[PDB]
């Protein structure tokens, strides 16, 4: 048990706890800027919590414990000077050019250097930022006359992914960070999954704009440009129009997107129906064939990657249903034609998503018909943001509109998707009235819910038992497999999510700074909004969508088989034994 003095003030504690978890509590501040998700830059340490523990000297607070007969000052003369100097060695190093940067307004440098008032010795003017800036990758960008050498990139890459496909690198005698080697990340085992950008605290790591792509198929004047959002923009995007969290803002959404320009609303979510329809059939078909087991959901293209790149023995086990945003866009293209007389070549299909990895996904070469891509544009909702701000859009006074049905209708199993167990809920739905030929009322599965990030199963579907598992991190798969879970008892369906939390935690999301993270359980609030839309929708079954009913009776005919196999289905295949490697 121990007695500290903190400013003057006498607590008596026995907690083991470093000074800033205890300040924090005890609502004292201190400021950190390299300590987020439990570690700091243990070989370059910003020293921004710098405290002064008196006998002792200046020590950093985000990794010191408490011990007894502490006395410690937070906001002494000395102690100021010292965390000023370290922001104004910094913007040494930092092209503090607030007014064009996509972090101008919820950057957590810039707070520091407004709270201490810091200033450079020297301004750090670079000429020539070619050598500074990485946009080789689908996915990811990188300018590094950003980069504070924070180290929150490479501490989050590994906690999120066990991958460390995020390093340190010397390059020429400096430090920087990057891909293996300096390669361009998509040539290595990075899942492009953007943890890493969600981890920094300025601009330096970015979603590869399509900003472009978008605005110039807008002005074209022969396309016609169909917009769908992901399940996890509609309870997400409000937070960067200071609307707070967990705020449905649907209605905004389709409102703000017709005032952009775009042709025609749609929904993600119908692509989310679509996929269970899909990949529901696929699974009847293989407890009928008694395999091959188990099943992998295939619509997360971090944990494809993951799968392609650690685990290509498993690409087989995959469900060949495309994901919502390919299967939607495969069907943009062809029954979307049919019922409007477009020419499928005219049409631009831009989806808006919670993911830098979607982008990937979107650019595979085989990810097209007859020449036409599947999806031609994939904005983040942070780039979705920028562009409605851009256009001075009042997005928080917007009224509601609807989006339009024939491809915008969707249940309650679809709005689930960006919740880890989602996919495997909304799954379970409509696999259980297909193999028992049934109506079934009891359809809520909360045993596969919530943040836990190994989640099993056993569900009953036609008088059998059957193993499910939902895998919620990409860690988390590589713990499953590396333990040997996946052969403790034998899985029929397993659901992988490259990011903790599912889509409302994905990369291409709001940064969200680490008090407000304490303060609010951000994973858990985001996807409140998906459950709580499909809790008060009147359909809650994928297969009972009735615009996606008409699709399929007039145009794709019965899942799973035939035309619909044929072109809503995406097999990856390992690559052949060669040597060398
Ligand atoms: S990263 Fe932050 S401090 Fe640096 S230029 Fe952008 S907004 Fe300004
Ligand atoms: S995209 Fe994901 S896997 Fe790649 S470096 Fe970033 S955090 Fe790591
Ligand atoms: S890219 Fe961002 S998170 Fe990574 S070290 Fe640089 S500033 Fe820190
Ligand atoms: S969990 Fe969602 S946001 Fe994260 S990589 Fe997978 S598809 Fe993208
Ligand atoms: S916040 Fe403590 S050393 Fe960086
Ligand atoms: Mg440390
Ligand atoms: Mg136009
Ligand atoms: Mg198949």
């Amino acid at each position: 048990m121990k007695t500290i003095i903190i400013n003057g003030v006498q607590f008596n504690t026995d907690e083991d706890t470093t000074i800033l978890k205890f300040a924090r509590d005890n609502n004292i501040d201190i400021s950190a800027l390299c300590f987020l998700n439990n570690c700091n830059n243990d070989i370059n340490k910003c020293e921004i919590c710098t405290v002064e523990v008196e006998g002792t000297g200046l020590v950093t607070a985000c990794d010191t414990l408490i011990e007894d007969g502490m006395i410690i000052n937070t906001n002494s003369d000395a102690v100021n000077e010292k965390i000023k100097s370290r922001i104004s060695q910094l913007l040494d190093i930092h092209e503090f050019k607030c007014g064009p940067c996509n972090r101008r307004e919820n950057c957590e440098f810039l707070k520091l250097v407004i709270k201490y008032k810091a200033r450079a010795s020297k301004p750090f003017l670079p000429k020539d930022k070619t050598e500074y800036v990485d946009e080789r990758s689908k996915s990811l960008t990188v300018d590094r006359t950003k980069c504070l050498l924070c180290g929150r990139c490479v501490n989050a890459c590994g906690k999120n992914t066990e991958t460390y496909a995020m390093k340190f690198l010397n390059k020429n005698g400096k430090t920087i960070i990057g891909a293996e080697d300096e390669k361009c990340f998509d040539d290595t085992n990075c899942l492009l999954c953007g943890q890493c950008i969600i981890a920094c605290p300025v601009a330096a790591l970015s979603e590869k704009s399509h900003m472009d792509r978008v605005k110039n198929a807008l002005n074209a004047p022969e396309k016609h440009v169909i917009v769908a959002m992901a399940p996890s923009v509609r309870a997400s995007i409000g937070e960067l129009f200071n609307m707070g969290f967990g705020v449905d803002v649907t209605g905004k959404i389709y409102t703000a997107l017709r005032q952009l320009g775009f042709d025609k609303i749609f929904d993600i979510n119908f692509g989310a129906d679509m996929t269970i329809m899909e990949e529901a059939t696929e699974l009847v078909q293989r407890i009928e064939n008694n395999g091959p087991f188990p099943m992998f959901t295939s619509c997360c293209p971090g944990w494809v990657r993951q799968a392609e790149n650690y685990y290509p023995e498993l690409l087989n086990n995959l469900s060949s249903a495309k994901s919502p945003q390919q299967i939607f866009g495969t069907a943009s293209k062809t029954y979307y034609p049919s019922i409007s007389g477009l020419d499928p070549k005219n049409v631009f299909t831009v989806t808006v998503m919670p993911c830098t990895s979607k982008k990937f996904e979107a650019d595979r070469p085989q990810m097209e018909k007859d020449g036409l891509r599947d999806i031609d544009a994939v904005i983040t909702t942070r780039e979705l943001a920028k562009m409605i701000k851009d256009a001075k859009i009042p997005f928080a006074k917007l009224e509601d509109s609807e989006a339009d049905p024939a491809m915008g209708e969707y249940s309650g199993a679809g709005a689930i998707f960006g919740a880890t167990g989602g996919v495997m809920e909304a799954a379970l739905r409509s696999a259980k009235d297909f193999a028992e030929n049934a109506e079934l009322e009891d359809i809520e599965y909360k045993q596969v819910r919530g943040l836990n990030g190994i989640k099993e199963a056993e569900v009953e579907i036609n008088n059998n038992k059957y193993n499910v598992a939902v895998i919620n991190g990409a860690s988390n798969l590589f713990k499953f497999m590396k333990s040997g879970m996946i052969n403790e008892k034998q899985y029929h369906f397993i659901e992988v999510m490259a990011c903790h939390g599912g889509c409302v935690n994905g990369g291409g999301q709001p940064h969200v700074n680490p008090k407000d993270l304490e303060k609010v359980d951000i994973k858990k609030v985001r996807a409140s909004v998906l459950y709580n839309q499909d809790e008060h929708l009147s359909k809650r079954k994928s297969h009972e969508n009735t615009a996606l009913v008409k699709m399929y009776q007039n145009y794709f005919g019965k899942p799973g088989e035939g035309r619909a196999h044929e072109i809503l289905h995406f097999k990856y295949k390992k690559s052949a034994w060669s040597h060398p490697q």
